[PDB]
């Protein structure tokens, strides 16, 4: 259904470099509702609650710490397929690797600065999204451009 | 040679989404030459010639009822190779799918919804060019930049 | 109601200086509906007409040559204020004395190339667009985004 | 000194229309930093506080009843003289009579619909900050990039 | 003529910012042939022969350690009322006081960071150009896009 | 270190196209830094050195002879995966393979105007460098945004 949501956030890096506007810009653009929205510092906890399944890999510490290093503009997207369409918007995990037109391929160079962060499946959506939003931060009924779903 | 021709058009969501210019210009910025270009309003005949290859299909009927339901800005461009470029800058059938850059790939996300059309090959071409333009509506005197052909 | 119309038109510099799609995105952006467009060569008789009350002044010949010299996309801008504002988006008849941000003060330098043309006047808006328009050339049924209007 | 904050916000139709990243995206660019960020449907209490100025006024009821007629992207952004040049990116009341590169210039065309809204004054930023955001919204110790100030 | 030129340089500030292709780009659109380019850091010399009339300035020393401080990438564009129009689209000393859409309107906020600067007459762009430039860094033989000058 | 550079040179057709700056923009969009810049018309035996490799391809005569028929801008830019990167985002040698997003895929047509040059190799980066650049014409200094890298 056209009510898919998804979670992504501009990282401290993306922050800085003022790419949030860029960001957001074009997942209003393809089309996707935004439905939640917020500036914040991620806590300790919040970084390795959201990077749980990272947790034993050696780059954790290095990413948790980073994630909380500074504000991270958090957000949810609503859309058919929005997921899996964010992250094609994204790129890759390695920026170099990421294609021109896409997120990290236009702005990233660093696997540890890769600009921004997304759900991976619609199950890590879900659950993010209710790591990082409180149900009343959410838009409940929304209304993307009528020209948008058939 | 440089004299090859495709059809496109902003379908009406991408008119209605005002999407009309960023397309125009990006096949002005590639050095497609505007052969001819006009808004018009599709009738259901010229939309039913217009996609006669997917008559039988199951989508024909709801294409029809959305190609004809407002504004189409109908364009030929010239220029070498100018078909399938032009198709590789759409992206794919479902916006979804289409990569980051192209245009569906960052404008749409329902495949009912996909922004524009453009012929799939030369003979689709000739013949959705003469379906909705007149010899007297398309330039026979064209000269892209010089700077664009060797 | 604010069904205001304009006519305007890329000139021949604009046209082939690839500036088409830039124009139409500047004023789709806007929230103005494009309610006709087309590209034609002007004859020596629209483009004196068009220009009928220069007709005296000696930039005239060089004129009318000029605006026939190779295509025109012509166009009509539906909206509330459209006229004064589309004016305002073009700038001075001068490109050097116009303002950054308008399209003659971020696009042209000459006085005889200035990239665009539009009317001055409801009263001219109405006569130059029953020039270059028939009425089944234009939009009956117009919608702009409904954000745009109270 | 460039600890000066302003209060600005997507109105509900600058946020139907897409055009929050647009407008963050400027002021980032400007080189002013986001201290706040988030998206509400502003409550009517929110709204006639913040416009308490105008309840007096005859718009005024169809001011509220529209701010709190959708999410609205309330935000915060610090910087020298960033309340009076803010501003000057937004323009004027009515959108056609905005000049073209600032926001409403580019953007609006109805004073009811004119997309966004800001602080006039350092005094009435400070006290819309605090009705849109909470203390531990806002970020503290702010970083902006080195090369913004002397 | 259309033969004129004028010094432009992006301050350590922009070029530091990544602004230098935003602001190259923005005289190539406007029409105006780039006729020397490059980028060097600033000899203490240079900067205060370039700055020499704010010399008793109570700024020219924070100006010329600045300058001085990192790359510069100086420029000669070239066209008719090339001069005054560059600063036109630059917009005034103070970027807070710079209209949106010129230059420092755009992206800056502190004087003393004013991402770039440029000749303020023919005479002093004269003295700047040869102050920047060898004769064989400019070139002889120029040629804008035909659609420029009538 | 990421201290890696790249040549790339904006060639006479991409600089007579006006895409100087946008070509630049890209690339300092993605967080390469300009270690080295200027305009020049290449020298015969500049071309033909840096093109040594093609010197028994039939296409190497009408290639020398294009290279050095007007102003190229030719600079260096220093990041990591620098030369990799930058070849991405130019595409390939065929502007029509080349991909929307890509260089070549959003501004070229011909094989023989391809708007842009780059080293394949930190091999011919070195090569191509030395062979443009003298040292002192290089940044030794070389400070990327702190957001780039870790
Ligand atoms: N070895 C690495 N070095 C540093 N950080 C890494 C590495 N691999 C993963 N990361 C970071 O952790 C984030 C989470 O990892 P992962 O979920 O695999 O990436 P993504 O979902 O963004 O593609 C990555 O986006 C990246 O910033
Ligand atoms: N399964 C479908 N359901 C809905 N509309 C579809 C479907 N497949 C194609 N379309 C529509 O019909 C138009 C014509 O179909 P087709 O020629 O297959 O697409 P294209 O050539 O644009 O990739 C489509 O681009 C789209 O608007
Ligand atoms: N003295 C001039 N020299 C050449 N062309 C001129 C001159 N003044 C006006 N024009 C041209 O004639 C067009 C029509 O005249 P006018 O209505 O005064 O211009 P506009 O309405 O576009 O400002 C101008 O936009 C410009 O191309
Ligand atoms: N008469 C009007 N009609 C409708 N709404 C109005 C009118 N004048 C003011 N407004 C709205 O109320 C907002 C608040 O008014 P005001 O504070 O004067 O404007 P601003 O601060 O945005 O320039 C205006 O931006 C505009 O949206
Ligand atoms: N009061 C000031 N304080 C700091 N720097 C200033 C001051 N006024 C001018 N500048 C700096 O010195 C440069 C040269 O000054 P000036 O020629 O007056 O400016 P411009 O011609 O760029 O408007 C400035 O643009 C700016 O970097
Ligand atoms: N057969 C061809 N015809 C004309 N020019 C060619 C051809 N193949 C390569 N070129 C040109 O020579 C340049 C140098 O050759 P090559 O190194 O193969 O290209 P690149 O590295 O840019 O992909 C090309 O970018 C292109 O301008
Ligand atoms: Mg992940
Ligand atoms: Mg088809
Ligand atoms: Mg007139
Ligand atoms: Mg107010
Ligand atoms: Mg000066
Ligand atoms: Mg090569």
């Amino acid at each position: 259904v056209n009510k898919e949501r998804t979670f992504l956030a501009v990282k401290p890096d993306g922050v800085a470099r003022g790419l949030v506007g860029e960001i957001i810009a074009r997942y209003e653009k393809k089309g996707f509702v935004l439905v939640g929205l917020k500036q914040l510092v991620p806590t300790k906890d919040l970084a390795e609650s959201h990077y749980a399944e990272h947790k034993e890999r050696p780059f954790f510490g290095g990413l948790v710490s980073f994630i909380t290093s500074g504000p991270v503009v958090a957000m949810v997207f609503e859309g058919k397929g929005v997921v899996a369409s964010a992250r094609l918007m994204i790129g890759v995990t390695n920026p170099l690797a990421s294609a021109p037109g896409s997120i990290r391929g236009d702005f990233g160079v660093d696997v540890g600065r890769n600009i921004i962060g997304g759900s991976d499946s619609v199950e890590s959506a879900n659950r993010e999204i209710a790591l990082w939003f409180k149900p009343e931060e959410l838009l409940t009924e929304v209304k993307p451009n009528p020209n948008l779903y058939e």
